């Protein structure tokens, strides 16, 4: 119907895969486009990654040094490339892993969970956790947003990502101490002012975390409350890979998708 069309529009004009995922609630239906299918989590794996070290340790470990070298990081990482010499404990790279997509802190909280070699099976293991039986990473930073398009590797999808953020966020994933600290660092993230959040009105809360990759993706997950405080998961994924691996992503095309979501919402 209307909604389809209108997010087959958007994939037309940027040249581009579109997915949503929106749960129903008990006043709204779901929002589904391409919902089903995979695309690459990018960075958006770095919310439940952190989620994962919450759970699985007590709030001390928050305080755990963890040293490393200027050999470790091979990504970008805007907050580990000052840190070589001092380490990084759990808790600042938790920060960093959410606030600035550092890609370092995500591999370090992934030996920190499974350790050398099984981090990202660890990490996958704890999405299964939450009844995300569908969603795998395979590789860590930065290898994992770079995976020929069609692969499974490294990818989640909207419905999957959006049920795994609405029970980290708004279930019971994670106890309340816990939940706070995930969602405060989202709240406080650096990169997703042109996303999501842009899709919906000041008065509307959003909180969020970005994936970027190669093939033109771009991705965001967030979970957004109305004026009255009534809260909605919301997952946008996008790629270009028609226009190969330096495709440019399009911030403004999940934005739109927001915006659609958002209408529907209101």
């Amino acid at each position: 119907g209307d909604l389809a069309d209108r997010f087959a529009e958007l994939e037309r004009r940027y040249d581009a895969r579109l997915g949503v995922y929106v749960p129903a609630t008990g006043t709204t239906a779901a929002i589904e486009y391409r919902a089903d299918e995979r695309f690459a989590f990018c960075s958006t794996f770095k919310a439940p990654l952190v989620a994962a070290v919450l759970h699985q340790n007590p709030l001390t470990h928050l305080d755990k040094l963890i040293t490393y070298t200027s050999d470790d990081i091979r990504s970008r990482s805007p907050v580990a490339q000052q840190h070589v010499q001092t380490g990084m404990t759990i808790g600042q790279l938790c920060d960093a892993a959410i606030r600035y997509s550092d890609g370092t802190a995500a591999n370090l909280l992934l030996a920190d969970l499974g350790g050398p070699g099984g981090g990202t099976a660890a990490f996958t293991g704890y999405l299964r956790s939450l009844g995300d039986t569908v969603s795998r990473l395979d590789a860590e930073e930065p290898e994992l947003n770079r995976d020929p398009p069609g692969d499974e590797r490294d990818t989640t999808t909207p419905h999957a990502i959006a049920l795994v953020l609405q029970q980290l966020v708004l279930g019971n994933a994670l106890p309340p101490d816990k939940r706070a600290l995930l969602t405060d660092w989202m709240a406080r993230n650096t990169t997703g002012a042109k996303r999501i959040r842009a899709g919906f009105p000041a008065d509307w809360k959003v909180i969020d975390k970005t994936g970027t990759g190669d093939y033109g993706r771009a991705n965001d997950i967030a979970v957004v409350w109305s004026p009255t405080g009534v809260p909605y998961v919301v997952a946008v994924m996008s790629d270009r890979a028609g226009g190969g691996y330096d495709a440019e992503p399009r911030e403004a095309l999940l934005a739109e998708a927001a915006t659609c979501v958002a209408g529907v919402l209101a």
